[PDB]
C-alpha cells in the first residue's frame, strides 16, 4: 500500500516524464524503484511495486 523512498523519487520521475523531462532522469528513477524496492522488502510487497520498475 505505502512505500517510502521507492515511491518518493518514483513519483519524481513519473511527474517529470509527464511534464516532459530527460530520459536520463526518468530511467534513473525507474532504477531507484528496482534498487530501493529490493532493499525495501519489509513485509508488504517484497521488492515493492512502484510503477516504472526497472528500465533498460
Amino acid at each position: 500500500m505505502v512505500y517510502d523512498k521507492i515511491a518518493a523519487q518514483g513519483e519524481v520521475v513519473r511527474k517529470l516524464k509527464a511534464e516532459k523531462a530527460p530520459k536520463a532522469k526518468v530511467t534513473e528513477a525507474v532504477e531507484c524503484l528496482l534498487s530501493l524496492k529490493a532493499e525495501y522488502k519489509e513485509k508488504t510487497g517484497k521488492e515493492y511495486v512502484p510503477g516504472l520498475e526497472h528500465h533498460h
